[PDB]
């Protein structure tokens, strides 16, 4: 059928499962880079922005914020565009250049934090911003993804509905990266309605602050994160997998080696969680994931040998 | 159903009325970009090399060959890798690094060429290196993409039979860009043995000598080429419209805004030149169109502020 929008073009990713990468267990990843906005951020940007306009806290003349550098400050401005909503992110000087000008070329407003914290970062002073354009801006939108029930429950009735509808079949773990935690809290929820015995495992940044790690420097976007979300409820996940920055880009190298598919850092976190995963869990299990951005974004990290040697000597003792 | 491959979720792309954009006219487009490689060369790229491997042409050990330096070379990087292909694809000193370093993500080889022609390109160099390429590597296969029959059948069976099948209503035009003409050619033979009375139009750039235009310097990549392609038949186009650097870019830059699609260089030129259509057409005419790829690999083209007013002071005496 014809598609009036491109919205309507959200969801129904495909599920692939990895026979070359994973031999001895079924292994089954949904696409969701797939979606029309290029990233998964296109689900809890869509629900977000039309269940407040469903329910009046949002109508044409409320403006949306959010700080954010990376894929949901791009779904977000490509919804608001189609929405006809004003949309500023709060980003700092750390932004990559091609983020910065694909939400600029959307039409959202971008405003860039230039004082660091005393300690270097950006982090409190973007959240100090974000408390400032709420103070200023009147009739505005906080989308406030760390905390909105509305980002789990996206998931919860975009891939994880997909994904129960499809794997019909007994799933023993469900492995998702983590940022804001709403991906493996809805998807999570939603896969054991069903398979009330699908063990959840979480896979995080090094130094991600998200389950108590200690804080080290991470190269990596779209993984890990320097607060606790409020979204995350920690008695749902089973199992905790820490990742660094160079294991996350020999996934994804071994990830378009083995299966060609060309995939952004969480996913390479994904591939090396699933690996060691695969040392203690019986063969044959079955596994299903999620792949959440492409690898083009992540030509200067990942994709590139100099930045790979250079995460490859970060590895402390090792 | 769960894919086998990333090859299985080539084709069936969205169909999406522009409403906003053509509030007098039915105006459907096809989302090529999509396809998981990120463009419409997905198609060729898949259907030539399977065809090749199904009758002997092409085995595990065959090195593929072609000059590009863009979406073809990127999606014979994703089908050769998934297939287990050898590929080696020509390039010249302009190739974009973006591009350059996908192709060589997905474990392709690039020969780049040096030596530019007496008048400064690096064409004939290009044409020449394929030949001594295939001189040279024992057991490889040109893909060919100005001559080979396979590109125009891999449109023909792939969005031209989707749009048929989708857009059974009579379709008064269809609408597409043009460098090898594989696209126009196979898509609009399959769609006239629906739809007899649809008339072609094919959109190519400002001083592409496709249909014999005085030579200029264009700035896109993607639209437009330095040959007459051996695919085209001139017999089978009723309408042939030009469009500028700067037409094109206006038009890439008007669909985000008015759809929230955000397309490649060519998609503007396409956008540019139904806009120019509609001023002789019936209102309420039915219009097809294909939009090849993703707005990201024209950051520093069409949605650079900067590079729009350079091409607006191209525009000779206007
Ligand atoms: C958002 C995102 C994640 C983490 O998802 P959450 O739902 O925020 O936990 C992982 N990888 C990428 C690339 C993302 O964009
Ligand atoms: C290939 C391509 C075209 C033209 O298609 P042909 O089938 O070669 O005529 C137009 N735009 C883009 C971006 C392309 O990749
Ligand atoms: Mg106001
Ligand atoms: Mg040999």
């Amino acid at each position: 059928a014809c598609h009036d929008s491109l919205l309507d073009s959200v969801g129904q990713t495909p599920m692939v499962q990895l026979h070359q990468l994973f031999p001895k267990h079924e292994v089954f990843a949904k696409l969701e880079y797939m979606n029309p906005g290029g990233s998964m951020k296109d689900r809890p940007a869509k629900y977000i922005i039309e269940h407040g306009i469903k329910h009046g806290l949002i109508t044409e003349n409320t403006h949306l914020i959010e700080s954010t550098s990376g894929n949901l400050g791009i779904a977000l401005a490509m919804i608001a565009k189609i929405k006809g909503l004003k949309l500023t992110c709060v980003v700092d000087p750390k932004i990559s250049p091609t983020n910065l000008k694909i939400i600029k070329s959307y039409g959202a407003n971008v405003e860039m934090v230039e004082e660091p914290d005393a300690h270097g970062g950006y982090l409190m002073t973007r959240i100090a911003k974000v408390q400032e354009l709420l103070a200023t801006i009147d009739d505005a939108y906080w989308i406030n993804q760390y905390a909105n029930e509305l980002n789990w429950q996206s998931h919860y009735h975009g891939a994880g509905t997909e994904i129960v509808e499809t794997i019909k079949q007994p799933i023993d773990y469900f492995v998702a990266p983590v940022s804001t935690t709403g991906s493996i809290m809805g998807m999570s929820r939603k896969i054991k309605e069903v398979h009330p015995n699908a063990q959840i495992v979480a896979v995080d940044a090094k130094g991600s602050v998200i389950f108590g790690d200690k804080p080290i420097n991470r190269e990596l976007p779209g993984i890990g994160a320097s607060r606790v979300p409020e979204i995350l409820n920690r008695s749902e996940i089973n199992q905790v997998i820490h990742v660094d920055d160079y294991q996350s880009a020999l996934g994804c190298r071994k990830l378009i080696d083995y299966e060609g598919i060309f995939a952004g850092g969480s996913t390479g976190s994904i591939i090396a969680a699933i690996e060691q995963l695969i040392t203690s869990i019986e063969e044959g299990a079955t596994i299903v994931t999620i792949l959440p951005d492409r690898g083009d974004r992540y030509l200067d990290l990942v994709y590139s040998d100099t930045w790979l040697e250079k995460m490859k000597s970060r590895q402390g003792v090792k």
